[PDB]
């Protein structure tokens, strides 16, 4: 039975979509592909009436547990938004900067603003060893970048981020920091070791990832916001090198390009670390200049 | 620029959908690789960007705090499309002659008084609704009055708020909710009140998305119906208030013409047991249709609420 076609249901398709104010018209045109497209996949797919209230329901709980963002991670959403950006830029030939990858859904607006270095881990993490990451801001010429905003956010041993930490046991920005390079265009970060991210268990997602016979796990990684006057606003992870889930990551943001050599060093007390020996990543940011900055992205974000 | 039909996109899609030791739901991910390949596809022809991208995210993360998913179905027309495509299937089979079905709406309480043959339902004072009759027979598609169907109503108070869902508080448990037991006659009477119109909650998300569209959030006043009964169908349907303006203009468009029963004052209504002698009578007949192959190949389990 196929009733996508029929004048009925067109004319309700045009009614729902459409205003009676005269409403926004971008909002109107994709409620109107999207509801259409719906209505369709119903029709070819014979989509049940119990199946459609037990979406809803799902659509409901989703909310509820404040999760969509990180669904929209897990179906690979996200990883498409950044496939668009990345054609955008080869067709305008603004490739050739460190490339980017997925924000996620856990970044938090405020942490304090250090000149050249910043030392990020506020609590105690005996599941984590300490780690230094460190590199240079450079232009696509190779020039240092001076003033530039290098911001970084991760998990801790037990792959939970503060501001998100169901346990409470993280004070605000603890794993969070920002570096204001100088004029040699130089950051560096004092941390600890992440350890990958799972997904809430009982949470909307995996319900979800369950049902599709999907992990909805991430390897261990750091994120980075990169943002200068006069270049584009780099967004962009690395994962750290060995982690068994490196090219299984539930939100499909692992890049080649993107996992750095880890080296162990010694001499941590002389860095301010907890332990001589001491896990160390070089990782350089190479930023693209704007024409305006064509790609940056605004979405909520959590603050303090 | 369009990327949808790149290896790497195709490859996403159906590594997003699919199983990884636990092998999924072949219905769920037969589901979800068409509705997110639409939705890639879409991306891809509007030039949807991140921005609106993450806009639509955080609206349906509102959208469900608010636990108005189900209103947003009935707001959008998707809650009337399940109706449109339950109609062709029935035209199909050659199941036509029955009272016409329409929406259930998401404020279905389970659990309220049974009683055979008439039914008071107005639990808590309204001054400002007057008193309502609505009477008729029960018949199958042989015009034979039908004995033992049970016939479940529910509908609004003046301020068009329904008793468990009434955010005043003012409403007892059941208020203006009850089912009749039809004798042998077939026939159902409930002694109530007139409803007034809906309208959705001002500040939650479905009303932010109407609003975005240029649409209100209203319904025409209307009295709900479920009807069950051994060897028929579980008939889903309501009647709307003859003469409120907002009849053809309902925002979760349930109206059908077969559905707006005349209305009548009447005198007497002191011999009924209702509050003045001046009443507002309805008339309404329902028509079923049998359950062929033993089965009801039409109900719809979906959540409701319970007491
Ligand atoms: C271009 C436009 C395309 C559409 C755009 C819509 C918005 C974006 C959508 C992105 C694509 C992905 C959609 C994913 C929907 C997942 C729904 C899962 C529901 C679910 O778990 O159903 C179980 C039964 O399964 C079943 O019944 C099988 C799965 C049936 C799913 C039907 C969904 C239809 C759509 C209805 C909502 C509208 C869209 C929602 C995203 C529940 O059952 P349980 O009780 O046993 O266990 C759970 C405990 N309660
Ligand atoms: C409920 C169950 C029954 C119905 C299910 C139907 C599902 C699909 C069928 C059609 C319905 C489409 C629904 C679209 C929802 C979002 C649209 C309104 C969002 C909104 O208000 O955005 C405004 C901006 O508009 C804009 O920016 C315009 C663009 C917004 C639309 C983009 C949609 C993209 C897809 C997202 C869903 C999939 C993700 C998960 C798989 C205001 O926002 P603001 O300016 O205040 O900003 C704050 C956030 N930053
Ligand atoms: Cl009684
Ligand atoms: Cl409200
Ligand atoms: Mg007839
Ligand atoms: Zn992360
Ligand atoms: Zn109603």
């Amino acid at each position: 039975i196929k009733v996508f076609e029929t004048r009925e249901v067109q004319d309700l398709l045009k009614a729902a979509s459409s205003a009676n104010s005269t409403g926004d018209a971008r909002t109107q045109q994709i409620v109107l592909r999207l509801l259409g497209d719906l209505f369709k996949a119903i029709d070819d797919l014979d989509i049940t009436p119990d199946e459609v209230w037990a979406g809803v329901n799902y659509l409901n709980k989703l909310g509820q547990d404040g999760e969509a963002a990180l669904l929209a991670a897990g179906l690979g959403l996200e990883k498409y938004l950044d496939i668009r950006m990345d054609a955008a830029d080869a067709a305008l030939g603004l490739d050739g900067g460190t490339p980017r990858t997925i924000e996620g859904p856990l970044y938090v607006a405020g942490a304090p603003v250090r000149d050249g270095v910043a030392k990020i881990d506020l609590d105690a993490d005996a599941g984590a060893g300490p780690l230094v990451i460190h590199g240079t801001v450079k232009d696509l010429d190779g020039k240092p970048v001076a003033g530039a905003l290098v911001e970084c956010w991760h998990a801790n041993s037990h792959g939970f981020y503060s501001h998100f930490d169901p346990t409470g046991a993280q004070r605000d920005f603890n794993l969070r920091g920002a570096v204001r390079t100088g004029a040699d265009g130089t950051y560096a970060f004092r941390t600890l070791m992440p350890v990958g991210y799972g997904c809430p268990p009982q949470g909307a997602t995996q319900q979800l990832l369950d049902r599709l016979g999907r992990h909805g796990n991430r390897p261990a990684h750091v994120h980075f916001f990169v943002t200068s006057d006069g270049h584009r606003k780099l967004t962009t992870q690395f994962n750290i090198e060995g982690d068994p889930l490196i090219w299984d990551d539930f939100a499909y943001a692992t890049r080649e390009e993107l996992i750095p050599p880890v080296t162990t060093k010694t001499g941590g007390a002389a860095l301010g670390l907890k332990a001589d020996a001491y896990q160390d990543i070089t990782f350089d940011f190479v930023l693209t200049p704007r024409v305006a900055d064509n790609q940056i992205v605004e979405r909520p974000r959590a603050s303090v």
